[PDB]
RNA sequence: GGUUCUAUUUUGUUGGUUUCUAGGACCAUCGUAAUGAUUAGGGACGGUCGGGGGCAUCGGUAUUCAAUUGUCGAGGUGAA
């Protein structure tokens, strides 16, 4: 119904989880399909940017119904939900898009990157 | 007994002239003969650099918490 002919998207790419929303160009969403929304769950078995692909692809079902042209992404993290590989998913979104009927406007990486990479340890919640 | 005059020396005091001696303030230059390629300390004037200091403001990203919308499972790990 919005027609609106362009948006962002944020890839959420966590270990296990891998769903892909595309908002409009101000901010309200319309469509978001979850890992577990693509009927998995086995929580080993949730890595890979194969069965990643499928979620990410649903999503283009339901945005044809508004009309967004140019996805413009930023991925949030890396993994996904497996067939395969254990380890990486991010990249399966990327994949997704591009094969439907959705274009890519820009890749963004929008990740919480700190200088020193470790992980944390020293101080208060 | 001593007085008086004259000459000389010494001590104190005063004045003109001649000659000689102490003491106080401030500043220039570094010459050459006795260890041999020496501007050794403090700055004033005029430009200049820096995340040196303390305080008072201000901005951005990310995280967290609280409230509200659209939407249904996640997070972790070598497996759990």
């Amino acid at each position: 119904d919005n027609s609106q002919v362009f948006g962002v998207a944020r890839i959420y790419a966590s270990f296990n989880d891998t769903f892909v929303h595309v908002t409009d160009l101000s901010g309200k969403e319309t469509i978001a399909r979850v890992t577990g929304g693509m009927k998995v769950k086995a929580d080993r078995d949730e890595s890979s940017p194969y069965a990643a692909m499928l979620a990410a692809q649903d999503v283009a079902a339901k945005c044809k119904e508004v009309g967004i042209t140019a996805v413009h992404v930023k991925i949030r993290a890396t993994g996904g939900t497996r067939t395969k590989t254990p380890g990486p998913g991010g990249q399966a979104a990327l994949r997704a898009l591009a094969r439907s009927g959705l274009r890519i406007g820009r890749i963004e990486d929008v990740t919480p990157v700190p200088s020193d990479s470790t992980r944390k340890k020293g101080g208060r919640r």
